[PDB]
């Protein structure tokens, strides 16, 4: 339902309408920010590493695999969500697409 697209450095490039309702940020506020603003520690402080790691090893842990994780809303509250992630190229640069499913109220 909710879709988020980030660039190779973790910066949000697209934030769908459902994502706004789910995380509390507006599309304009979300775009330009690191995707780690949507998660609690320790993932938050480590997410950039996860991405760099994947980019240098090309060994997926979540891409094409999926996982249930905890996200964080604008107000600071945490919730369960399923995440599916894909990768694609545009203009020779990588972009990651994420499908987010809220398990708090599906
Ligand atoms: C908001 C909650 C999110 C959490 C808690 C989270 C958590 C994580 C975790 C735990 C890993 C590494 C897993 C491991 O090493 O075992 C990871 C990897 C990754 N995440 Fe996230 N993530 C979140 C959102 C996103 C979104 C929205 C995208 C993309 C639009 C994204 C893209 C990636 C990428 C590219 C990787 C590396 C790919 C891989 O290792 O398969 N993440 N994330
Ligand atoms: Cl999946
Ligand atoms: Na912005
Ligand atoms: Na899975």
């Amino acid at each position: 339902d909710a879709m988020i697209v980030i660039d190779g450095h973790g910066i949000i490039q697209l934030f769908s309408t459902a994502a706004e309702r789910l995380f509390g940020w507006s599309e304009l506020e979300a775009i330009g920010q690191n995707v780690n603003i949507l998660m609690p520690e320790p993932d938050r402080s480590r997410h950039d590493s996860y991405i760099s790691r994947y980019r240098t090893t090309s060994d997926p842990h979540i891409i094409g695999i999926g996982r249930i994780v905890t996200g964080k809303r604008r107000d600071g509250t945490t919730f369960p969500m399923h995440l599916s992630i894909g990768e694609m190229q545009s203009g020779g640069e990588p972009y990651f697409t994420g499908f987010v499913r809220d398990l708090t109220e599906h």
